[PDB]
């Protein structure tokens, strides 16, 4: 066996399951080969950043990954040296955990990985019927329904939430229960169980939370039973509630806006109330201003604490709690300076109005017509004019600090004045009026025109061809940008709520089975959904 | 510099700009930034290079029949008559017509054609092409 | 190391003309070399060669600016 430190505990029962040599398994596992060594090496480590092959360190890993479903019968069954079908490796990968990991979300493997893991839950159930592998959390915590949701693996998540057996003793481990089908109408029942409530980490928080990296973070909201729940969640309360948080929201901006306005204008504050209605509308104001502030931000904090979002995707995704935060910051920055006696409070507040204003159209995601707007003023702001400051502010400063360096004595003499202008003749409102009497003009002139023309007329253009390419990225993409965007509302909802209950279930705790293993009965709380299908 | 000459400065500052915009050089070769700089190559090369020879005659052809027109004004020097011409193509000029002169009938109709065919018409012919020479090498950015 | 006339040397500087020039590079050693020397020692040395360059621009730019006007 291996010693070194990249094939650590490699072993010859490994080489022949590989090598698909039926004849010298069965001889190793006859002589005492030890069917359950963990091959850890670093070659056989799960990594992106290294050239390997991880399976789960295990035979019986090994074979299931591999496609040999023999083979896994033999560990399993041969009464040498029978094989537990539950261990797991050191990562807690149990062999459950190592198809989900070996997905690629195409159709043949697809077949494969669905196959394997249904033959096997059926060969677990026989062995064990007491054991639930299905429930077996790997080192971080997640079920394999939960790595496959995380991972993006969509042809697995489809299986399993649509899983149906039609046969005694391993019918308690379907999950669809077809209870009757018409002509182009069925009527179903799903088992909804760690989609919704399993306290750990379901389902729907792990595709709304993932980090825009998954390759299928949308498409597996199409999967039908979480469609059908998102859709019952919205229309049953969790709408009535977004609306209302909206009303409120613009309720609070109308007092901001109003207190803001009518400040009062003489120097040093804090001011004192005088005995008059205005003073008292005006205070009153303020002070839910400044509350509204402080919720907001101590929102922003809970948020982050919880989540822990990387520098690297602090602002792909959170970007709308980012802004919202940010705008918390102003409002106390203005507090701060307000009673610390300084007239700059009021340039603290002025931006926190502002931004107060834009970030209504938070309030726009989860309309399927309107959402796209903001979601393209994100993608270009974040994408586009990120990545074109540092070539445009290259083109700024050298003609600013060249025509500054040319020029002496005049409005064109200093950085501030001419990077403005400069800056004007970008946007096209410049005036080029060469009415001015000094030295060096013709390469003054020239230095503008060239100028002019390289920013104006090219990168401007070239700007603006992109973000349009970038809009058209996402004309298409406008159906499932909503639902997500929906999805994060439902669970956000659902999370706070403000109300000491938890009603988060949708039917009954019904009689699922009736008849487990053993002599009592599952109650599971099925979903029912009648799904309509023309095909034929 | 050493030929004692104060002309030296016109040619630092160039030297000074081009200095600066030759960082664009370091853009390439990281995946995301170096787009931008090819970009501009193409750009500069093909699209400004063919355009140029177009654009330069409707200016030089409105521009003199201007200054043939006109007499005794300000509109009565190439100098003047292609800057100003140059500023209506961009979309900066004024037609502020509040001179005193005579066939005002025609240099209106001058100015007014000259308007159509090159702010609305060429122009944006140009950005039409250039559009194309970005959206067409945005997929060989790998 | 050809040590007359490689083949990095005949593609990099190639005339543009060339039909599969950008597809060339993806053949599977060249691809390997061309990460494994960036990765290697060449990332660093261009790295220092854009700092320089970045320090030779803000001096030019500080003589330049301050340059005396008799
Ligand atoms: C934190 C960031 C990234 C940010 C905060 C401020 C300064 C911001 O400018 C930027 C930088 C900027 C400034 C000026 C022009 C373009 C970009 O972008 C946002 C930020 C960007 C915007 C514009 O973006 C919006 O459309 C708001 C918005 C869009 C999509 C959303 O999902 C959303 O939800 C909250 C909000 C609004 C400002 O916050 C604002 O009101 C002011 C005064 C400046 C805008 O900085
Ligand atoms: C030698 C040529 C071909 C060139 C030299 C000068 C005059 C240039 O204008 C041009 C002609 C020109 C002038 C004005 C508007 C458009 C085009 O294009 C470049 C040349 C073009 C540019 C603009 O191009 C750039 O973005 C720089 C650049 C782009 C891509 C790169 O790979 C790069 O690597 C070094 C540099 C910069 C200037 O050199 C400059 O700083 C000044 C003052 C004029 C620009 O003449
Ligand atoms: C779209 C791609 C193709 C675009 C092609 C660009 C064509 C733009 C043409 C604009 C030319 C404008 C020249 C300015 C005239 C001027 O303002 O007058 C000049 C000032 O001198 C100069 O700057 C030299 C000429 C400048 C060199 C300029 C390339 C002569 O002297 P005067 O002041 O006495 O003129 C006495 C009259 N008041
Ligand atoms: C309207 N007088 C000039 C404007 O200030 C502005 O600079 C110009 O019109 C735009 O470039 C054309 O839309």
């Amino acid at each position: 066996s291996y010693t070194d430190s990249y094939y650590k505990g490699q072993t010859a029962l490994h080489i022949a399951i590989e090598r698909r040599n039926m004849t010298l398994v069965t001889l190793l596992v006859e002589n005492g080969a030890d069917v359950q060594a963990a091959a850890n090496g670093d070659f056989f480590k799960k990594t992106k950043g290294r050239p390997g092959f991880y399976f789960g360190e295990l035979p019986l890993s090994l074979a299931a990954c591999t496609n040999q479903l023999a083979i896994v019968k033999f560990l399993l069954q041969n009464s040498w040296q029978p094989a537990d079908i539950s261990a797991r490796d050191s990562v807690g990968n149990t062999v459950l955990h190592a198809l989900v990991e070996v997905a690629d979300n195409t159709v043949d493997n697809t077949k494969f990985v669905t196959s394997m893991y249904n033959e096997i839950l059926i060969l677990g159930a026989k062995l064990h019927p007491t054991l639930k592998l299905e429930e077996i959390t790997n080192r971080k915590g997640l079920t394999p329904l939960a790595l496959a949701a995380s991972s993006g693996k969509i042809g697995v998540l489809a299986y399993i939430l649509q899983r149906e057996i039609h046969e005694p003793e391993c019918r308690h481990l379907s999950r669809k229960f077809t209870e009757w089908a018409y002509g182009p109408v069925h009527s179903s029942l799903y088992d909804l169980s760690c989609i919704d409530t399993c306290e750990k980490n379901s389902v729907l928080e792990v595709i709304a939370y993932s980090s825009s990296e998954t390759p299928n973070r949308h498409d597996m909201l199409l999967v039908e039973p979480l469609n059908r729940l998102l859709q019952d969640k919205w229309d049953r309360f969790v709408k009535r509630i977004f609306y209302f948080n909206f009303f409120v929201y613009c309720l609070y901006m109308i007092i901001f806006t109003a207190a803001a306005y009518y400040r009062p204008v003489e120097g040093l504050p804090p001011y004192k109330l005088k005995n008059t209605v205005g003073d008292y509308f005006r205070v009153t104001g303020e002070i839910l201003s400044v509350s509204g502030g402080v919720y907001f931000f101590f929102r922003g904090i809970q948020y982050f604490l919880q989540r822990r979002p990387s520098l690297k995707s602090l602002f792909v995704d959170s970007y709308s709690e980012i802004l919202f935060f940010v705008q918390s910051l102003f409002m106390l920055v203005s507090v701060v300076l307000y009673f610390s006696q300084r007239k700059e409070y009021v340039a603290s507040m002025v931006f926190s109005l502002a931004m107060g204003w834009t970030n209504m159209l938070y309030y726009t995601r989860g309309f399927q017509q309107m959402g796209i707007y903001a979601v393209m003023i994100e993608k270009m702001i974040l994408r586009d004019l990120c990545r074109f400051m540092f070539v445009y502010l290259v083109f700024l400063f050298g003609f600013s600090t060249a025509v500054v360096t040319l020029i002496e004595d005049g409005k064109y003499n200093s950085l501030y004045s001419t990077c403005l202008e400069l800056f004007k003749f970008t946007i096209g409102m410049g005036d080029l009026e060469f009415t001015e009497n000094y030295d060096f003009k013709a390469v003054f002139i020239i230095l503008l025109l060239a100028y002019v023309i390289l920013t104006y007329i090219l990168l401007l253009n070239m700007l603006i061809a992109l973000m349009g390419e970038t809009v058209n990225k996402i004309a298409q993409e406008s159906k499932n940008i909503w639902k997500l965007q929906r999805a994060i509302t439902i669970l956000d909802t659902e999370k706070s709520f403000l109300k000491c209950m938890r009603k988060a279930f949708r039917s009954g705790k019904l009689l699922q089975v009736g008849f487990t293993p053993d002599g009592k009965d599952d109650y599971r709380w099925c979903f029912r959904v009648d799904e309509v299908n023309w095909t034929t």
